[PDB]
């Protein structure tokens, strides 16, 4: 499956203790260290790589934010602009009922 | 520093191959093995934190984009109100023209 949790690693460790252990356990022992090291160092390169696989995420994401906001600060900028074009045109449109109720 | 390079946890393990080797230099051997499993899962459990960390700078950096849309289409919708807000002003500014040239 995984890696080895490390009070199984320790497991091994505590069987390679005995010198008059036979060599068949032994190495079958050292095997299991050398696989399971390997998938252990596996199982760390798929995770720094899920790591730096987010880091180009929000990397990029964040470049969202800056055009969401340049987009908004747009349409906001354009509202103001449009609002003083409200402002005139309303106060043109005083300043000619001025000379319709002017008459008569 | 760190947890060892592959083939330096190899050369440990090649090590303990002899059978005939000095138990000083085996359970020496093996607390190196013991160390650095250690410092591994160390080493393991602070990028697997960095990890989950960076899970939810994004999770919440999204959030930020979806405010941020939502401020944007509310700027837009304001500028789609404003803007037919010009266009019936001009139009009144125009059918009051109809009136000023309309004298003489």
């Amino acid at each position: 499956s995984g890696p080895l949790k490390p009070e199984e690693h320790e497991d091994i460790l505590n069987k390679l203790l005995d010198p008059e252990l036979a060599q068949s356990e032994r190495t079958e022992a050292l095997q299991q260290l050398r696989v399971n090291y390997g998938s252990f160092v596996s199982e760390y390169n798929d995770l720094t790589k899920r790591n730096n696989l987010l880091q180009a995420e929000l990397e990029e994401l964040r470049a969202v934010v800056e055009q969401t906001e340049r987009s908004r600060k747009l349409a906001e900028q354009e509202l103001i602009e449009t609002s003083e074009r409200v402002q005139l045109l309303h106060s043109q449109n005083t300043s000619l009922i001025n000379q319709k109720k002017k008459m008569d």
